């Protein structure tokens, strides 16, 4: 049972050198210890205005957004609106090209459709551009054989998963995930009153915010504070405490184990490994040479129900920001690291693991 001053000492010994080594302008950390949050802030949200990071600073989550997409998809499954086995064509009948014949919502959600590319092309501006992109796409692999991390995959999952609801992705996310969890400072579109809290991102001496792009909301477009992200981790560790039954079930489905690649299991947005974990696997595995590579998968049948003895995690970047979330449900132990520089994933994962290792 570590005192607050011990949590303080572990965090300052790990994060202080990380910020110095990586030249991170501003950072917020939440440590969840025995289910309670402890917050830490460093540096500036806006360097030019000398505005410090606080607990109400909004950061770009980048691909940590995909964890919200996966849970929203889980909630739609629990409502009986979709099944992951459903063909994508059920929800987008204009996808008539033959290569779409056996591609399912599961394949899109879990990057296993057969080599959908990392990014939607920058030239895709309209609905009709997006249809033409998917209609002309040629798979490198048969469905359900290879995992290739891709915004064009889970982005389309998020867009199709909400069609039965009749809601936009943004409305579905606000009404079915943000509002029931009281994430009142979490946004896809930052409102005018909240702009004063929106940190700048920093890339090679430029102050930047993420640009609009196709399927951005579903893949890299969420902004949140360290407090709402600590709540997000607590909610994903303890779904049985959530009153909204389909959202409790959706959280559980997003940590179900659908595919295995090496020592990792693919959930909906979340990625999972057995705890205790070999930190070399998660640190080296976060390097883009492994994280962006195609890797063979085996289906898990039935999908394993969410394992509480897991390292559950997700990295995320935008041009100006770098985020990481990891937690271990069985231990009620977790961490959120939000920074306004996109610094290398291995440094994030190593620091997170050193802190949670120290507190086990």
């Amino acid at each position: 049972n570590a005192a607050p001053q011990q949590i303080n000492d572990i965090v300052h010994r790990t994060i202080t050198p990380l910020i110095e080594q990586q030249k991170i302008p501003g950072m917020a950390v939440a440590v969840i210890y025995q289910g309670k949050p402890y917050y830490f802030t460093w540096g500036y949200a806006d360097i030019a205005k000398k505005q410090p990071v606080t607990q109400q600073t909004l950061f770009e989550l980048g691909s940590v957004s995909k964890t919200f997409t996966g849970v929203l998809g889980g909630d739609a499954i629990a409502r009986g609106e979709i099944k992951l086995s459903d063909p994508a064509t059920k929800y987008w009948p204009e996808l008539t090209a033959k290569q779409w014949n056996g591609i399912t919502l599961l394949h899109l959600a879990t990057y296993t459709a057969g080599g959908l590319p990392l990014q939607v092309p920058d030239e895709v501006k309209s609905s009709s551009d997006l249809l033409r992109f998917y209609q002309n796409w040629q798979p490198a692999w048969a469905p359900g054989t290879q995992r290739l991390y891709a915004n064009s995959s889970i982005g389309l999952f998020g867009a199709l998963a909400v069609k039965p609801s009749g809601l936009s992705f943004e409305q579905a996310m606000q009404t079915r995930v943000f509002q029931p969890l009281k994430l009142n400072h979490t946004w896809i579109n930052v409102p005018p009153a909240e702009e004063k809290n929106y940190a700048w991102g920093y890339r090679e001496g430029k102050a930047v915010h993420v640009s609009p792009g196709a399927l951005d909301a579903e893949t890299y477009g969420v902004k949140s504070t360290i407090e709402d992200m600590a709540c997000w981790v607590r909610s994903n560790m303890n779904p049985r405490d959530i009153n909204d039954k389909t959202l409790q079930q959706g959280i559980q489905l997003a940590q179900s184990r659908y595919w295995q690649t090496g020592d990792m299991y693919q959930g909906l947005g979340w990625e999972m490994l057995d705890w205790p974990v070999n930190p070399d696997i998660i640190v080296n595995g976060s390097d883009n040479k492994i994280a962006l590579a195609a890797r063979p998968v085996k289906a898990i049948t039935p999908p394993t129900p969410a394992v509480r003895a897991s390292w559950v995690h997700k990295t995320g970047a935008t041009g100006g920001f770098g985020s990481y979330v990891a937690f271990i449900p069985e231990k009620e132990l977790g961490i959120v690291m939000l920074a306004n520089k996109n610094y290398p994933n291995p440094a994030r994962v190593a620091a997170a693991w050193q802190i949670l290792n120290a507190l086990q």
